[PDB]
């Protein structure tokens, strides 16, 4: 039988959602199982679940960011400078890769979008213009971006069915761990800049592997060998939502953590 919102809401609250939680949800819909109205049921149980004074914050990207096409050049290529599409957060789509639900996520009324094409973060409720904006080119996940403000905003991470390679903010632990030899990407992205398309190049910690030993293609890289430690150690809320196995995590302290793991093991 598909799960209803009410069913989701209960089990949401069982795992520790509480009203008022800054909540940042990673979401394997599969793992889930079918849901009433799909995958909107989620997202309106999410809402309910930390109600009027709470905040959802969820790492959408842009399906169509020109990272891959711009990476380690100084200026985008000529083919793609001319006919790539300026990124525009009120119609720009999320980016698949990282969950289907983050496209309704995005599209729900009165949800904000951050600035920033590829690392692009949507937010609802109260806080959500004040978590979305600055988001900066050359600060995608590190300090002065919406993963900061959400640290510092007491921030629960949801991990639904998702595997511990899919915790964004641990990306921030990565770009201020004191280490040596940390991986910068180049690479160009255009923006709407009033009204007219301008491409911007910056650099920023590689996201794909701080080090070169986290940077292979098929991992593991640092957030996920940071996350199966920290939670080996550590009390976590686990519980079903739908049927996916889920786990409710203080966001502050799996990066203090991370950050630890990182300096303890490169001098
Ligand atoms: C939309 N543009 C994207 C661009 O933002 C970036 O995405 C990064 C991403 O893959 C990382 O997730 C993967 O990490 C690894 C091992 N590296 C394999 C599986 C995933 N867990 C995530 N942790 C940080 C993301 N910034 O590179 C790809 C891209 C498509 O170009
Ligand atoms: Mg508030």
């Amino acid at each position: 039988t598909p799960w209803s919102k009410s069913e989701l809401v209960r089990q949401l609250r069982d795992l520790g959602v509480r009203s008022g939680d800054m909540v940042m949800p990673h979401v394997s819909l599969r793992a889930v199982g079918p849901l009433a109205d799909g995958p909107q049921t989620l997202v309106d149980a999410l809402i309910e679940a930390v109600g009027p004074t709470g905040n959802i914050l969820a790492f959408v990207s842009w399906r169509d960011s020109p990272y891959e096409q711009t990476l380690g050049h100084d200026a985008p290529p000529a083919a793609i400078a001319q006919s790539w599409p300026a990124f525009d957060p009120d119609h720009a789509p999320a980016y698949p890769g990282f969950g289907a639900i983050n496209e309704f996520i995005r599209t729900y009324p009165g949800c904000r979008r951050t600035a920033h094409p590829d690392a692009s973060m949507a937010a609802i409720g109260p806080d959500a213009a004040w978590l979305v904006a600055p988001h900066e080119m050359g600060a995608a996940y590190g300090p002065r971006s919406p993963i900061a403000r959400f640290l510092a905003h007491a921030g629960k991470i949801l991990s639904i069915g998702a595997g511990p390679d899919a915790v964004t903010a641990l990306h921030y632990a990565e770009a201020v761990a004191r280490i040596e030899g940390k991986r910068r990407v180049t690479y160009s992205m255009p923006l709407l800049r009033e009204g007219k398309r301008v491409w911007v190049t910056t650099s920023d910690w590689d996201s794909n592997g701080i080090l070169d030993e986290y940077a292979a293609p098929d991992g593991p890289d640092a957030v996920e060998r940071i996350a199966r430690d920290y939670l080996a150690r550590t009390r976590v809320a686990q519980g079903p939502v739908g049927g996916a196995q889920s786990r409710l995590i203080d966001a502050a302290d799996i990066v203090s953590f991370g950050i630890e793991w990182l300096e303890a093991r490169h001098a």
